[PDB]
C-alpha cells in the first residue's frame, strides 16, 4: 500500500502526524458539519465536478460558507494528490461548524481534505451477491452491530411497514421480470452513482421507473442491487429470507456494472 | 470572567491552547459521538449521579465503552474544576467515536471534559415570557436562522399537524387552568432538570399528567414553560400568535421556578 503523508487543512498541506483541530470545534463538540467521499483513480477524482456541487449544496443547507470557490478547492484536491503521489485513491472532504468563541454558534467553517490508500480490490465486483435485511423506520453505524449479528453486511429499511426506504449508504434498485428497473426518486441530484447508472440504464433503453418501492415489490423483482460511490454497482444476493435468482449477479446487474465501469472510462477520457 | 487554564482529554488535564484531536476521530468525520452538559455551584457539579447516569446510558446505546468508571469521571471533573480554580461552572462531557484506522470503526472513543465560565445572569430569571413558533416535524443549529428571522428564539414541532413534539434542547410543559400540569411521556430518565420540577410540582400537591399534548392543547393553557439545564425553569410569554397571560411568568411557572431553586439548595447541602 501507499503511506499518505500529507492531508489539508484550511487550505495548508499538513503532515498526517500534525492534523488536528481544537476541541472547540463544532463537528467534536455536536456532530455539525458535512463531508463527501470519491475515488480517484489515474491521477483524477471521479465525476469531480458533481461531488463539488453536491459538497457546496450540502454546505449551504447547513447554512456553512466553504472558505474557497469551487475551482480554488478543486485545485487544492489535485496539490494533494500530486503531494501524496498517489494515481488511484479515496478522498474524504470534510467542512465542519468549525471552531466557536461559545460552543454553540458557527463562526467559521473548518475544510479538512483527507486522503487513503485503495486496494487493486476496490476496483473489483463480486458475482456472488450481498445478504442483506429489511429494518424498520449515528443510526448507520449503530446498525452494525445488528447487522454483523444477524449474518447480514447491510439493510434497507420498510416505512409504516409498507414502504422500502434507502439507508443513507446506498442507492437501492430492482430489476423486475420484464427488465424495468426501479429506484426511489430524488428532489434534488444526491447520488453520483446513482446518476451514471440511471443514464447506462436508459441510453443501453432500459424503462428506469423513479418511484417510491413497497414491501410487496421484493417478492415480485428478478434483481435487487446498490450504487454507492464505493460499491460502483453491487449485487444483492439475499433480502431477509428471499433469494434473488441463485444469489449470483442477475442479467441486467452485470449489465449496468459493465456500463458503469464506461461512464468511468469515459470520464477518465475527457481528463 | 475567569481565565479556564484546562480541558481534560482521556484522562490527562490539558491546558485548552493545546486542546487538540487528530482529524481521525470519528466526531470530526462522521459526527459520531454524545455528549451531556451541566452547571456546578459553590464547587459542586449539580444532580451530578443523575447526569453522569445519563451520560453512561446514551454511551451504552451507541456502544461507546467510556474509559472510566463513574467515581473515576466524577473524580476527574471535581479535579478539573480545582486546577481551573473555580466554583461557578459549565462542564461539557464528549464522548468522541474516537480515533479510527480506518475512518468508519470505532476502535477507542476519546473523552472530553470541557468546562466554561458562567455570569451570575446564568442563575437569574425573567419574569417575561419569550416568544416561541410551532413548526411541523444538525436540524437543531439548522433551525436558529428561521427562528431569529421571525422574531422567537425557540420552537416546539408539530407532528402528523396534530400532536406537539418536543425540541432536543429543553422539555415543554403547559400549566392548565385547573393548575394540572402537563408535559410529554419519557420511555426512561432523559431531562434531569424535568424530573427535579415534576418532583417539586407533585410535592406542593399539583396533578402531573405525563402523556402526549395535542395542538389544541396550547389555546386551552394558562401558561408554558421550557425546562433544561441551562434555563432550569423558563416562562414561554408567546407561541405563535398566542399571548399566555400577559407575557409574563404565569403563577405556578413561578412557583415552580422557586421550588426548582430549592431543589437546588437541597442538593448542595448534601455535598
Ligand atoms: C477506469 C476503470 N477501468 C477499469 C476497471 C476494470 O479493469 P478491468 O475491466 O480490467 O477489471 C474499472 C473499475 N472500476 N470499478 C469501480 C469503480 C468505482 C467504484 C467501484 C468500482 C475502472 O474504474
Ligand atoms: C443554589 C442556588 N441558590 C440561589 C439561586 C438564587 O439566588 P437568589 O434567590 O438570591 O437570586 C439559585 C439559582 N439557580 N438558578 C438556576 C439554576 C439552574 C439553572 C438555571 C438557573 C441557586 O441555583
Amino acid at each position: 500500500g501507499h503511506m499518505i503523508k500529507y492531508y489539508n487543512i484550511n487550505g495548508q498541506q499538513v503532515p498526517v502526524e500534525n492534523a488536528t483541530l481544537h476541541v472547540s470545534d463544532l463537528s467534536i463538540l455536536r456532530g455539525y458539519g458535512i463531508f463527501d467521499y470519491f475515488l480517484a483513480r489515474e491521477g483524477h477524482p471521479l465525476f469531480l465536478d458533481d461531488y463539488l456541487n453536491r459538497f457546496y449544496r450540502s454546505a449551504a443547507e447547513l447554512y456553512l460558507e466553504i472558505p474557497f470557490d469551487k475551482a480554488e478547492l478543486r485545485r487544492q484536491i489535485y496539490a494533494l494528490l500530486q503531494a501524496n503521489e498517489v494515481r488511484e485513491a479515496g478522498i474524504r472532504l470534510v467542512l465542519t461548524g468549525g471552531y466557536s468563541p461559545d460552543g454553540y454558534t458557527p463562526v467559521n467553517p473548518n475544510l479538512l481534505i483527507m486522503m487513503y490508500d485503495l486496494p487493486a480490490s476496490a476496483w473489483e465486483f463480486s458475482a456472488q451477491g450481498i445478504k442483506i435485511i429489511t429494518h424498520p423506520f449515528s443510526t448507520g453505524i449503530r446498525m452494525l452491530k445488528t447487522i454483523k449479528e444477524r449474518g447480514a453486511t447491510d439493510l434497507i429499511y420498510v416505512d409504516q411497514g409498507e414502504w422500502i426506504r434507502e439507508s443513507a449508504r446506498s442507492n437501492f434498485f430492482l430489476v423486475m421480470p420484464d427488465n424495468t428497473i426501479v429506484t426511489a426518486d430524488e428532489k434534488i441530484l444526491w447520488g453520483i452513482t446513482r446518476r451514471q447508472v440511471i443514464d447506462a440504464a436508459r441510453e443501453a433503453g432500459y424503462a428506469v421507473e423513479e418511484r417510491r418501492i413497497h414491501i410487496t415489490e421484493l417478492d415480485q423483482a428478478r434483481e435487487a442491487f446498490f450504487t454507492s460511490t464505493i460499491k460502483g454497482v453491487m449485487a444483492i444476493g439475499q433480502i431477509d429470507d428471499r433469494v434473488f435468482g441463485d444469489g449470483t449477479i442477475g442479467k441486467v446487474t452485470q449489465e449496468l456494472q459493465d456500463l458503469f465501469v464506461g461512464k468511468v472510462k469515459a470520464y477518465l477520457e475527457t481528463c
